[PDB]
């Protein structure tokens, strides 16, 4: 229908989601959306299949990389406190890459998976720091920089890092002694503590084992976050319009500018951004994996360019056992959050997601 309130929008969202779990089997969801700046929470089945424990907005879900969204914050939040300008070069920002190519790859590109070809992820056995320094220093550019995007770990990674030593502390320890706190994002954690345990869902596998993230190098700065879908849907409010730390205003503004496209996706910090209103195929394309899997050239921006209120803004993120996509139109004032513990295809997450957007828009 075309008729707005309570009554239409639970219809859609529940008339949505609940095939949905159905079809992929998929044991517990937490789902949040805003009307209008108002929200709205729905919840689905258990966090652990087990014991049987009920999902609430509570419930922590691990959001692979939509944790990328809070790595670009913080790292937009060192540029703003000068740590670093994204026109810099990486190795103004790490001793031990000055002489590799990283002489020749700014901050900025680094951020936005345009360095180079920077692969999705480490190769097997670089799983210390010491190993990881010397990877990277290694590196040779598969593409000349700014030209090609390849969705990369290492690349965002490596950003947060440096982004968090440019303000001499490191990435975790910023993140949750200042910038959660900041963002008033009290139950939101890389690494859970004993007291949160109780919440944490199980994701469960390909295998329908009960199973959590692997740790890793630069695993807090790709995919570190575990958060449920009230504190979730708070970050999304802050991206809408933010009125506080007007640092973390700066902060959160330059995750809204687009450095690159590759179709009708722009790729901000962080944030993957379209036109709005904007059709699902187009949504689709945007999150194939044709654009997340594999190398494309890009269409570049003369400039870096905010990119507004006028948008549909985006992330998807995966774990062995976990599937979360966020989206979310300032201008229009509505968004919507869905996590769940099953690592469920992305493109059931973006026709879902369209049509509760379209119903919230009305
Ligand atoms: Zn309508
Ligand atoms: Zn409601
Ligand atoms: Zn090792
Ligand atoms: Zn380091
Ligand atoms: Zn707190």
């Amino acid at each position: 229908g075309h008729m707005s309130g309570e009554a239409p929008l639970t219809a859609t969202v529940d008339g949505i989601i609940q095939p949905m779990l159905k079809a992929y089997r998929i044991p517990g969801m937490a789902v949040a959306v805003l009307k209008d700046g108002k929200a709205h929470y729905f919840n689905y089945g258990v966090a652990n299949r087990e014991s049987g424990q009920r999902v609430s907005e509570q419930t922590l879900f691990e959001i692979g990389s939509v944790s990328k969204t809070l790595t670009a914050t913080l790292g937009a939040y060192a540029a703003v406190k000068g740590g670093f300008e994204l026109d810099d070069k990486v190795s103004q920002h790490a001793p031990w890459l000055k002489g590799s190519a990283f002489d020749g790859v700014t901050m900025a590109e680094l951020a936005t998976y345009s360095a180079g070809g920077l692969p999705l992820q480490f190769p097997d056995e670089v799983d210390s720091n010491d190993k990881m320094q010397t990877y990277y220093r290694s590196w040779s550019p598969v593409y000349p920089a700014g030209t090609h995007r390849q969705f990369s770990n290492p690349s965002i990674g490596l950003f947060g890092h440096l982004a968090a030593n440019s303000l001499g502390q490191p990435f975790e320890q910023l993140m949750s002694q200042t910038l959660l706190p900041k963002l008033g994002l009290h139950h939101t954690y890389i690494q859970v503590p004993e007291s949160a345990m109780a919440n944490y869902a199980y994701g469960y596998s390909k295998e329908d084992k009960p199973i959590r993230a692997t740790p890793g190098v630069l695993a807090a700065e790709a995919y570190g976050i575990k958060t449920g879908s009230a504190d979730l849907l708070k970050f999304v409010e802050a991206n809408m319009g933010y009125q506080g730390d007007a640092a973390l205003k700066s902060a959160i503004a330059l995750t809204h500018t687009g450095f690159h496209s590759v179709g009708e996706m722009t790729q901000g910090l962080g944030w993957e951004s379209y036109d709005y209103p904007v059709t699902e195929q187009v949504l689709l394309a945007g999150n194939s994996p044709a654009v997340s899997f594999q190398a494309n050239p890009v269409t570049r921006f003369a400039v870096p360019k905010a990119m507004g209120e006028q948008r549909l803004y985006n992330k998807t993120g995966s774990t062995g056992g976990f599937g979360a996509y966020v989206a979310f139109v300032p201008a229009r004032g509505i968004a919507i959050v869905m996590l769940a513990n099953r690592n469920y295809p992305i493109e059931a997450r973006v026709k879902a997601a369209h049509a509760i957007l379209s119903q919230l828009a009305e």
